């Protein structure tokens, strides 16, 4: 749906990674 690419950013930049957001659900790539 709207997989909320900025909440993604926030809680993967929280672990420092680059939140991009999936089908389904957030992933967070490292570079």
């Amino acid at each position: 749906a709207f997989c909320n690419l900025r909440m993604c950013q926030l809680s993967c930049r929280s672990l420092g990674l680059l939140g991009k957001c999936i089908g389904d659900k957030c992933e967070c790539v490292k570079h």
